[PDB]
């Protein structure tokens, strides 16, 4: 999903997804504790940061061929042979944060927190989890489709404070491979023979820009309804286990 603001949701589908997911946790007055809540808040400069500097720069980003925001389920690998997946780099944060957490260093935490959130994030975007990139046939429409999602994900919220709690054990790479899973499974509502015929017609009509887009579009509020059930989940394991 796109990031292209530090501070602002406007082209940031990330941040938006999480400021969702921690709503999610507001909502909630059964089992969670709201000064977790508050704890993001006062640490939200940190977190946006992380959530932000993914896409931006190194080695977060990897030389910006983003290979480390893939991850494909079936085989376990990104789109670089070779190269470092989301699964083992979201994990990878969500322990550093943790472990800053515990040694009372905040900053550090919800900075490493905000990686972790956003590689999360990115295996439910399903080309992200199916391995399609801006190069993949047809070229642009990776591009073009995350720039879109921006235009009309406010649309779909979760307005409950029903998140996958517990939805997976306590190892955050089974957070981030189920959450890859799902979102692979709903690959073909978004990539298919109608959408990539329709997107290359686009170029000189009008009408298929607008058919394209229409045709995404449900599956696009699933696949963001679904991002902020599981992010609210993980980030209440995050605390569970760091949590003093
Ligand atoms: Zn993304
Ligand atoms: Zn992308
Ligand atoms: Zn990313």
């Amino acid at each position: 999903w796109s990031a292209g603001d530090k501070h602002k949701e406007g082209v940031n589908s990330h941040l938006w997804i999480v400021n969702r997911a921690i709503d999610i946790m507001s909502r909630n007055t059964t089992l969670v504790k709201q000064d977790r809540v508050a704890q993001l808040n006062e640490w939200r400069t940190e977190l946006e940061n992380g959530i932000y500097a993914a896409d931006y720069e190194n080695p977060y980003y990897d030389n910006s061929t983003f290979a480390s925001h893939f991850y494909d389920p079936d085989n376990g690998k990104t789109y670089i042979p070779f190269a470092k997946q989301a699964k083992e780099t979201g994990a990878k944060y969500f322990k550093l944060a943790g472990e800053s957490y515990k040694n009372k260093d905040m900053k550090q935490a919800f900075f490493y927190l905000g990686l972790s959130l956003h590689y999360l994030g990115d295996v439910n975007q399903p080309m992200h989890a199916a391995n399609f990139t801006n190069l993949s046939y047809p070229q642009g429409f990776h591009s073009k489709y995350e720039n879109f999602v921006d235009t009309i994900k406010d649309n779909y919220k979760v307005t409950d404070g029903n998140g996958y709690w517990n939805w997976k054990g306590t190892n955050p790479e089974e957070w981030i491979h189920g959450a890859a899973v799902v979102a692979k499974q709903d690959y073909s509502g978004i990539v298919n023979d109608n959408t990539k015929d329709w997107f290359v017609k686009a170029a000189v009509s009008q009408e298929y820009a607008d058919k394209w887009r229409a045709e995404v579009t449900p599956m696009t509020g699933k696949r963001l309804m679904d991002a902020q059930r599981v992010t609210a989940g993980y980030i209440q394991l995050w605390f569970d286990t760091y949590g003093d």
